[PDB]
C-alpha cells in the first residue's frame, strides 16, 4: 500500500517468544488450555545448560516458553522482576537477512545481535536479533537450505503430555496481529521505528477512519510490512471517557511491550466452544451487547453467516463496516499482572480490528446500568 | 510419644506458600494436573494491590500460589531469580500462638512478624511468622472461633476452571511430610532448630536402622511435632556412589530450601492413573525393579495387598519391613531446575520414608545395565 523496497521480504511471523519463570508450566498452560502441542525442546538433556526453552505449535503460530537454569541470571532475571511472564522477542522470517539488518543499521537501530549462523544435519539457519520497544526484540529467521522440523539446536520434546492428544482441537491457525504498547508520547516514534528502519508502511483500515478515543482511551497506529503478512497495531494511551487501560498496562509491565497477540482462525464457534471447555477465560459481555447487535443487524448491508444465539452465549464480539464484518474475542490476562493478553479473531471480508466495539460495548452496558436503576 | 511441652500445640500442616512467577498459571498447573480445586483468592479485585495469591485445596491440602504484582519487587523478585519457583512458606495451625512465639523468642529464634490479629466477617485468626532454614519461613495460624472457608481477606476464586470437575479425583488426602535440603553441616543445627525452638522432638523410623549412605548420598534427621502429624526430614549431603542429589538441588537453589513435598492418599492405584491421564509425570524406574520385587515378596514377612502388576504399570515404589510397607512414587521436578518435586505415599502400618529404595534402585539400573 506505499513504495516497494529493493532487497530483501518478511515472509511472516515466525515465532513469540516468552521469558517466564517456570517454562515447564508455561509451556502446559498454554497447551492445555490454548490447544498447543509440544514441538521441540532445548535444555539440559540436549546440552543447553543455561537456558531452558519449551517450543509449543499449534497450526502456524509457535510459542516458545524460556527460563533460566541457573540462579544469578540478570538478564533474564531483571526482565521477570520488571514485567512478569510476557513477551520477550516477536521473530520474523526473513530472505536476504544480510541487507535487512544492515539497512537497518543505516538507519540507526541498535543491532543487538550481529547476524550469526547456525547448523544441523539438516541445514544452516541465520539468525539476527534487532531491538524495538522497552525490552521487546526481533530476531530475524532466514532458513538457508534448511530442512528440519523446526530449528537447529532443538530435540524431540522432553515430555508428551498424554491428556493433550483427549483435548478438544481449538482450530487456531496462524497470528494475526500483534499489539505493542507504548508510554506516552511514544506511539508516533514506536510506529516510525518500523516504518524507518524496517521499510515497513503503515496499514489504513475502516478503523483509522472513525474517533474512538472517547471510548477508547487509546490512540493506535498499525504498522505492516510492503506484502501486509505482518500487522503489529502500535498503541498509547490517550484522555477518554474512562482512564486508559494502555496506561495501567504500562505501569505494571514496567514499560513498552506487547499488549496482545491475536490468531486467526476459520472457525470461531468450534475455537471458543472448545477453548472454554479446556477451561480458557475470556472477558464479560453483558446480555444488552446482544440486544443491540440483532437491532443493528436488521438495518445493516451485511448477513452474518454465524448463529447469533451461539456467538451470545460464547460471548463472541462483532464488527462490521459496509462491505464485511470480524468476529473476535479476548482473554483475561494470562498472568495476574494486567499485561499480556490473547485475541481470538475470525475475518469476513475485513480488514479492521474491532474498534467499533468500544462504542459497542460502552452503549451496551449504558443499557445495562440504565436498566438496574430506571 | 516423649514429654508434652508445658503450653501450645501444633495441630497440623496448615498450608504450603509459594513464591512464583506467575500465580495464575502455576494454581493452573497444580490444579490441572495434581487434582486440587479453586478454594479462595486474593488480588486487585480483592484490595489486595501489592500481591495476589490463588489459593488451592485437595483434601486437608492447601497450596498458595503467589506472585508480585508490581514491578521491580526486590523481596520476592529476588527469591524469584535465585530460587525460580519454589516453596517460601511452610504454615502450621497452632493452639496458644502468643506463648509458641514467646517460647521461639526466648530460645533464640528469629521473629519475621510479630503476633498479629486480622478480622472479617467469619471470625478472627491470628498469624506470626517464624524464619527457618534459607530462605524459607513459619507461619503459625490460630483459629479463634473462625468459621469460613479458609482465612479473612480471601474471597471466592476469582475463576472456577470449568475444565476440572470433567477430570478424575485422585484422592489425595493430606500432607504426609515435608522435605527440607540444607547444605553440608547444616543438618544438624536446620533439625536442631524445631527441637530447640519449637519444642520438637526428632523422629525415628526404621529407616534410621540402617546406613544407606553409599546408596542414599544424603543424611537425614526428621523432624515432628510432639503429637507427630507434623513430620519435616532435614536433610544434607553425604559422600555415596552416585553425585549427590542434595548436593545438586543446592546448588541450583542457591542454598538450603524445601526439596520434595509429600501427599498421603488411601488409593496410591486409582490415584496414580488418575494423576497419569491428567498428565503429570513421574521418575522412570525400570522393569527390572519389578522382577527384582517379586523375588523379594517371595520372602518377606509381610504380604502386598495392592496388585504387583498394577505398581509395575504405573511406576510405584515399594518399600517393606517386617511388620509392614509404604508404597510411594515421585514426580518430575515441577519446575526445569531439579529443585521441587513432590511425592504421593499410602503407608499401610510402616513409618519410614522409602530409605531402602536407594539400594533397590541401585541394583535395580545396574542389571537393567549389564542386559544391554
Ligand atoms: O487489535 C487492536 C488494534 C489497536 C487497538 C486495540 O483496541 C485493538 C484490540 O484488538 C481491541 C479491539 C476491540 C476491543 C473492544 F472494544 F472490544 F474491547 C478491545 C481490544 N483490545 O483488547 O485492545
Ligand atoms: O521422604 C524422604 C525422607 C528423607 C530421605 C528421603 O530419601 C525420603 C524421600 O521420600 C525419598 C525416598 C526414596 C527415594 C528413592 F530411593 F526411591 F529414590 C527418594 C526419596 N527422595 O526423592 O528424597
Ligand atoms: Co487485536
Ligand atoms: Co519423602
Amino acid at each position: 500500500k506505499g513504495a516497494k523496497p529493493e532487497r530483501g521480504r518478511f515472509l511472516h511471523f515466525h515465532s513469540v517468544t516468552f521469558w517466564v519463570g517456570n517454562a515447564k508450566q508455561a509451556a502446559s498452560f498454554y497447551c492445555s488450555k490454548m490447544g498447543f502441542e509440544p514441538l521441540a525442546y532445548r535444555g539440559l538433556e540436549t546440552g543447553s545448560r543455561e537456558v531452558v526453552s519449551h517450543v509449543i505449535k499449534q497450526g502456524k503460530i509457535v510459542f516458545v516458553l524460556s527460563s533460566a537454569l541457573n540462579p544469578w541470571n540478570k538478564e533474564m532475571g531483571d526482565h521477570l522482576v520488571k514485567h512478569g511472564d510476557g513477551v520477550k522477542d516477536i521473530a520474523f522470517e526473513v530472505e536476504d537477512c544480510d541487507y535487512i539488518v544492515q539497512k537497518a543499521r543505516e538507519r540507526g537501530a541498535k543491532i543487538m545481535r550481529e547476524p550469526w549462523v547456525e547448523q544441523d544435519k539438516f541445514g544452516k539457519v541465520k539468525f539476527a536479533v534487532l531491538q524495538t520497544y522497552g525490552d521487546t526484540t526481533h530476531t530475524l529467521v532466514e532458513k538457508m537450505n534448511y530442512i528440519g522440523q523446526f530449528l537447529p539446536g532443538y530435540e524431540a520434546p522432553a515430555f508428551m503430555d498424554p491428556l493433550l492428544p483427549k483435548l478438544p482441537k481449538c482450530s487456531l491457525e496462524m497470528i494475526d496481529h500483534i499489539v505493542g504498547n507504548q508510554p506516552d508520547q511514544e506511539m508516533v516514534s514506536a510506529s516510525e521505528w518500523y516504518l524507518k528502519n524496517l521499510q515497513f508502511h503503515r496499514f489504513w483500515s475502516v478503523d483509522d477512519t472513525q474517533v474512538h478515543t472517547e471510548y477508547s482511551s487509546l490512540r493506535s497506529i498499525v504498522v505492516a510490512n510492503y506484502e501486509e503478512s505482518i500487522k503489529m497495531p502500535i498503541n498509547e494511551p490517550a484522555p477518554g471517557k474512562k482512564k486508559s487501560q494502555i496506561q495501567e498496562y504500562v505501569d505494571y509491565n514496567g514499560g513498552a511491550g506487547v499488549q496482545h497477540i491475536a490468531l486467526k482462525t476459520e472457525d470461531i464457534i468450534t475455537a471458543i466452544r472448545h477453548l472454554r471447555e479446556r477451561g480458557l477465560e475470556f472477558l464479560s459481555v453483558p446480555s444488552t451487547y446482544y440486544k443491540q447487535l440483532r437491532e443493528k443487524l436488521k438495518t445493516a448491508k451485511i448477513k452474518v453467516k454465524e448463529n447469533i444465539d451461539a456467538l451470545e452465549e460464547l460471548k463472541i464480539l462483532v464488527d462490521y463496516d459496509e462491505k464485511g464484518y470480524l468476529l473476535q474475542i479476548f482473554t483475561k490476562p494470562v498472568q495476574d499482572r494486567p499485561t499480556l493478553f490473547l485475541e481470538v479473531i475470525q475475518r469476513h471480508n475485513h480488514q479492521g480490528f474491532g474498534a467499533g466495539n468500544f462504542n459497542s460495548l460502552f452503549k451496551a452496558f449504558e443499557e445495562e446500568q440504565n436498566l438496574r436503576g430506571n
